[PDB]
């Protein structure tokens, strides 16, 4: 999988489960991939800069996939 996004903000209690159901706890700078399940938990909120130049912002106690209306693509 390939980053497609990086966390620039990030506050609460979050999560990602990678495309294998994986989750993996996320931390500012971690890389965001294609296909990801993003848990965030009561007070979450994440800010997921994708590389193409767009921004994500996540909510607390959401979930949320890494997807295409995810990643709005700009360029291609």
């Amino acid at each position: 999988g390939n980053a497609i996004g990086f966390i620039t903000k990030l506050d609460g209690s979050v999560t990602v489960q990678s495309i294998n159901g994986q989750e993996r706890v996320l931390k500012l700078g971690d890389p965001i991939f294609f296909g990801e399940t993003v848990l965030t938990g009561g007070s979450g909120s994440v800010t997921i800069a994708f590389v193409d130049g767009t921004d994500v912002v996540i909510g607390g106690d959401s979930i949320v996939e890494m997807t295409d209306e995810i990643y709005n693509t700009g360029d291609n």
